[PDB]
């Protein structure tokens, strides 16, 4: 499996690593990929796209890198299962509610409730691992 993410301070990166840990504990292989290094063709071969990005701008996806990536794959993912996650700060998930609506609008099947954690995981570390386990159980 693959996990593609954007992280500005490492909070979403930590989430990505914990989600990976959960998938691995479930017995499956998974690679975590920073959005700057993503191979689009290889990502599209996956049965489940696990995508993560923190809340940026005013409740939007990161603009220089993550956003363009979503735009590029947008027309090539109808029917694909996707799992979404990200870290946030002062809000309550607006950017993620929009991210979920967006992917649904592209015809994706959002497999689990998006995982959102405030700042660095910490107490929420297990929540990250468990989200990975849910994805692996599909
Ligand atoms: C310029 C900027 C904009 C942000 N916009 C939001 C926002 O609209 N809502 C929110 O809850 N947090 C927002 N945050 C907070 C980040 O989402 C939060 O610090 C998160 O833990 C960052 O994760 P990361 O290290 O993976 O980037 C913003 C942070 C920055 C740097």
């Amino acid at each position: 499996m693959k996990i593609v993410y954007w992280s500005g301070t490492g909070n979403t990166e930590k989430m990505a690593e914990l989600i990976a840990k959960g998938i691995i504990e479930s017995g499956k292989d998974v690679n975590t990929i920073n959005v700057s290094d993503v191979n689009i063709d290889e990502l599209l071969n996956e049965d489940i796209l696990i995508l993560g990005c923190s809340a940026m701008g005013d409740e939007v996806l990161e603009e220089s890198e993550f956003e363009p990536f979503i735009e590029e794959i947008s027309t090539k993912i109808s029917g694909k299962k996707v799992a979404l996650f990200g870290s946030y700060g002062w809000g309550d998930g607006k950017w993620m509610r929009d991210f979920e609506e967006r992917m649904n609008g592209y015809g994706c099947v959002v497999v689990e409730t998006p995982l959102i954690v405030q700042n660095e995981p910490d107490e929420a570390e297990q929540d990250c691992i468990e989200f990975g386990k849910k994805i692996a159980a599909i």
